[PDB]
């Protein structure tokens, strides 16, 4: 907002930013800190080290990320981080080639000088945007500063997004290709086959239905089973296991495993000699888990199956073709990884699943505009002030009244914090219930809905009023488009320098807080002084997780939007994006290097999204100085109008000429080099569920 | 407008009605003009006859069109002339149970009678609006005359539409699994190769690239060539063939074919014996066909091919999947019929399909936008009046100046006719040069664009003013979305009493029109005493064509807009719609049944378009009617909000659930009973091109 409190907060950002860097940089050189630093490379083979020797060069990692191809990436890791990396990469070069020409823009914001005139008739001043935004009347000379510097960014923007598509299409084909005898190239997914085998079992009736089809081409068919219950029974005994595991971890001394502890328990007396309580247990598990799972193998499959054929061009083209000649049943999609796919969410039919999306999707918009409300209630509890339930009362007054003044002001951020750490699982649980018979799929669904929700949360609380619910109601009783798009362009310049500290903020403690780890490397050393005791225990209690790219992904295009809506009202914080994606590529390639691993492959399904939502991006902000030149006086559509035009042509350009090759696998890919005659029983045994594993 | 008018139009058009029904009736019964009043059943096997005896049965039709339910017309029409009835039959429907509900709706506008009031303030009366639209004040009890009414149209409208488009659907699927071995189930239709055989000639290329991909299922690839220059070759060959035998068909003397008839001859002399004069030219056009044909089939083949497989269900699914890993090559489709494709039209770049099609659609809203200026500009010119210029000069002021005053405002009916005229044409060619490599896609796409155009020269032609470019540019600079709605609502009303006239005008002239094929009656008894002078000329002179399915889809959903957008505003058109679709049922029936032969099957693909543009009528429907109710007060949002988010909704699911088993052929109907196997050169010689056919 103000100049202070801008260099206050960026001051502070920078602060904390340097301070972690240097925690990070002392501390990674220790080898005692070497798995939560580098679980990369200990996990995948085994390449602990430092690089080269013992002696740890100062700045230990910029020249082994500098130095590293996209070939490099995806032998390390999977090729969705060569894709993210695209996408850092590309938007850093549409931002790079717009500072180019940025070069003039600030030069009349700085001389022309209409700030200083009566228009402020004795709030939107920080003597930044004296520099940056508003310096211009209603009807002067802005050709140079509007249109001109328009047209830069769209036509780099144009170019950057089509070579990197192209790109990406490149990366996934090589890659596609140069593969091996993967379980996913040779099944595909039945969802939708009709319920009744009229008198017989469903197995048998998918068997003799797909052996009409295909005949010589078929190993058989596994049907989806209600796994609930062996689910269930499957993860006790797993529990079960490992529990017996640590027992026998202390080898000294007889066990004691507790039981009140559990809460649900008072067994107290049973805890000595865990050793006779946990066999016991065990084999009462396998004997239930035996018979649950022959019954759930023979008792009332469920109505979905996935299916296997003997050649990897017949899956391919088995995948996108039609069954029956009524497209409600019989539903065939590719089937995903055996990791990715949801078996729970699995077997929906088309009606539920286009009813629970529209339920899904309304319920988040819902949200979204009620999001306020409950906060408000919540922090409005005596919760504020709860001095009546002091226990010790030592002397709270003198530290709250002292400097813990903003106590009270830090409910509502506790209020507030709990919902946005709560809320990307929430969105990735939501997502997963509208059907999407795949992990991916829900990832990127969530991310979808986490972005759309993000920009109507800071968009709105920053430039227009904080009652959403009175502001939805005017805008639904308010005149139309024209009035509205001037109300959208009139707004924006109210305060830039919060957005700029924001991206400041974002920028250092995000990624001081990132590349630090210091999260993970104090729950790690907790862990290992806490309940953790036994080797096994500790091997997999640093396990990074994937990249989560259901949320970052979206936070770096919500940075994006920002960037773009601005990038010429206030150029000043194309420095900022440029700053937060180049330290974003830097800290990324080196993580990704160096510590995440993945789960999936996904070969690159990603990017179409990324770029649907990133020119969605673009189009927003050329709606948006198409509003902003209505304001000022000047040859606004004439300008801004056949480039939006062109921004939707470019679109659908891009659509049909590339989006086609990243839904499916292509035939001229799939029969090319193969050499060892694939397995038969191996496929299964990877789409076999982990529950329904021993079995014959 | 006016109620004289009114009725002096209708009764005009009643009228000319009977007397074409009188003249249809006591003309069918003569057995000479058999071959033009029942072209079907004497081309199709033999049927010359009533039906049943020498005797004729007066009425003569209804009898035999009543009682034909859709397996009668499917065994002697294609089924594309049964989902056509489906339309006509669904649309009775909707309307017939709209009907139903019409009984109350026209008391309250008749009770109530504010057009009496000072609201006429001393244009919008004919006496009959004061029975429909209008008797009603801004805020009176309008629940029941406007809410009940759509609600019951738009449910009535959803339950049809459904159980048609079902009922289409099966029709479709139970075609298509009762059919024989057609050459289409065998092929696709690759039309993206890749331009460089590098250093090979093209056909080896494709065969080898196909070989690759589909061993053991292959029989060889026909390669589109550049027809032009054989093409007509072939044409001029078949022309001087057919005047060959024409010039035997005296067989009384010797011939002598005119020369200089031809217009750009002069060889007068060489008339007489016109043998030689004619067989030396087919054997030089024979041998120059000959080496054009050896030269076109090895020389430069172009990027475009059909392939074949020897089993349908590798067709069916190879031609829904994707073969090259980037989409913008070896792009795949369906091979349409023998007949139905378009070897001129094909082999058209990805990129150059999308500029055509572009520029194509915006000349096409370039002239649905300048249409009149032309129009205009024609009319002004001194044509008008030609006095000048008159030769004969007898007694022209005499005959103008009594009862052709209206020659003057003729011309002007000229300058448009001629338009009119062309149009349909005009629009097929331009859809055909969209890419297009299906002759009915191309009917499709010609019907669409008719039908748009139709709709914006009439619904701006009647209540907005005549000036388009300037309304265009004032709605430009006019204020938003709002009272644009606020102004559909309020210049509707001005005269629906010219709707329902110009329904009026189409029914009963059109449908006299057509049923007593009176034009193609004269057409056909001049030529017979013109020029046709052997039986095999008279036998293909009387052709009937198709049904024509390009133009009269878009009238009658026109008048079904028509129907729809006043279907409570003027409640009294609903009677017009009913019995226009009536009779339209009851004579296109006898039509196709018995003089109309279809040139496709298409197997009902019409459907989903005709689905898509009868629910966009509705949707249009129900904006209007919000805003009619915004124009009068009353619970306006509430009423009509949800019905319109219902009517998307409902078009997405219908979509989402049957129009996939439009598109496709599925693989379940793709094996089914093959009991001969199929031949091998025959399904070549069925898309061996007309021109390219001798050969070896």
């Amino acid at each position: 907002m103000e100049f202070g409190s801008f260099l206050v907060s960026l001051g502070t950002s920078f602060v904390i930013f340097v301070i972690l860097m240097l925690l990070f940089t002392w501390l990674s050189r220790k080898s005692g800190n070497a798995p939560i630093y580098y679980p990369n490379r200990i996990l995948k083979g085994l390449e602990p080290w430092e690089g080269t020797s013992l002696t740890r060069n100062p700045f230990a990692w910029m020249r082994e990320a500098l130095t590293s191809s996209e070939q490099d990436v995806v032998n390390l890791s999977g090729v969705d981080t060569a894709v993210h990396f695209v996408f850092l990469s590309t938007v850093l070069g549409i931002f790079a080639c717009s500072s180019l020409l940025l070069l003039p823009t600030l030069l009349p914001l700085a001389a022309t000088d209409n700030n200083i005139k009566n228009t402020k008739n004795a709030g939107t001043f920080s003597q930044l945007d004296n520099l940056s935004m508003a310096n211009i009347t209603k009807k002067s000379s802005r050709l140079w500063a509007f249109l001109g510097a328009v047209y830069w960014i769209s036509l780099v923007t144009y170019f950057f997004l089509w070579k990197a598509y192209k790109h990406v299409s490149s990366l996934r084909a090589q890659a596609l290709m140069s593969a091996d005898v993967k379980p996913e190239q040779f099944a595909i997914l039945v969802r939708d086959m009709p319920a009744p085998p009229d008198g017989q079992t469903q197995k048998e009736f998918i068997d003799s239905y797909f052996r009409e089809i295909y005949p010589e081409t078929f190993y058989r068919s596994l049907v989806a089973t209600e796994n609930s219950k062996v689910n269930k029974i499957w993860e006790k005994l797993e529990g079960y296991k490992k529990k017996l595991a640590r027992a026998e971890a202390i080898l000294a001394a007889t066990n004691n495993r507790p039981t009140n502890k559990t809460g649900f328990c008072g067994l107290v007396g049973k805890q000595v000699d865990s050793i006779e309580y946990y066999t016991e247990l065990i084999n009462e598990s396998v004997a239930k888990l035996e018979t649950e799972q022959k019954a759930v193998l023979a008792e009332k499959q469920q109505t979905a199956a996935v299916v296997f054929f003997t050649t990897r061009v017949a899956a391919a083209s088995a995948a996108q073709s039609l069954h029956c000649q009524m497209v409600d049943k019989w539903t065939v999609t590719e089937a995903p990884e055996p990791r990715q796919l949801l078996w729970q969410n699995l077997n929906i039919k088309l009606f539920s699943r286009i009813i629970r999306q529209y339920f899904i999707n309304f319920f988040v918009a819902v949200t979204i505009l009620f999001y306020m409300i409950p906060i408000a209630f919540v922090s409005a509890i005596t919760t504020l002030k709860n001095l009546q339930r002091i226990i010790p009362f030592i002397k709270p007054v003198v530290e709250i009244t002292a400097i813990r003044t903003v106590l009270e002001s830090f409910l509502p951020q506790i209020a507030l914090i709990v919902f946005l750490a709560m809320l990307p699982k929430l969105l990735l649980f939501l997502s997963k219930a509208e059907g999407i018979p795949s992990q991916s799929h829900a990832i990127r669904a969530a991310s979808s809905k986490y972005f759309i929700f993000s920009v109507f949360n800071v968009f709105i609380g920053v430039t227009l009023a904080g009652t959403l619910f009175n502001t939805v109601k005017d805008i639904a009783k308010n005149p139309k488009l024209d009035m509205i798009i001037n109300l959208l362009a009139t707004s924006l310049p109210k305060s830039a320098t919060f957005f700029l500290t924001y991206v400041a903020l974002k920028f250092f403690i995000g990624y001081g807080l990132e590349l630090s780890r210091i999260i993970p490397l104090i729950i790690f050393h907790l862990k290992k002084k806490y309940l953790c005791k036994t080797e096994a225990e500790v091997k997999e209690a640093w396990y990074p997780g994937d990249l989560s790219y259901a949320t970052r992904v979206p936070g770096d295009m919500l940075i994006l939007t920002i960037t773009f809506c601005y990038s010429v009202i206030a150029p000043l914080i194309l420095i900022f994006g440029i700053t937060y994606f180049g330290l974003g590529w830097l800290v990324l390639r080196n993580q990704a290097l160096k510590v995440y691993v993945p789960s999936y492959e996904s070969y690159g399904r990603m990017w179409p999204h990324i770029h649907q939502r990133i020119l969605a991006a673009l189009f927003l902000f050329q709606v948006v100085m198409f509003g902003y030149l209505g304001a000022k006086t000047f040859f606004y559509t004439a300008l801004v109008i056949p480039l939006i035009i062109t921004s939707l042509i470019f679109g659908y350009v891009c659509r049909q000429k590339f989006y086609g090759g990243f839904e499916h696998t292509a035939l001229e890919v799939a029969c090319r080099e193969l050499k060892q005659s694939p397995d038969l029983e191996e496929i299964f045994r990877a789409y076999i569920p982990h529950s329904l594993s021993s079995h014959k």
